[PDB]
């Protein structure tokens, strides 16, 4: 029982800093921004 606003509000927080990390890695592929990145794909998949 979650409401979706507050669902939603989770995914637009990790979504918002998915993009970041992966905006950033692109140009620069760092193995501590990937163990971040790993954590917020994950998350996003459930």
């Amino acid at each position: 029982m979650k409401s979706p606003y507050e669902a939603a509000h989770e995914r637009a927080l990790m979504v918002n800093r998915l993009q970041k990390l992966t905006r950033m890695l692109r140009v620069h592929p760092d193995p501590k921004w990937k163990q971040e990145q790993q954590e917020l794909i994950k998350r996003l998949k459930k």
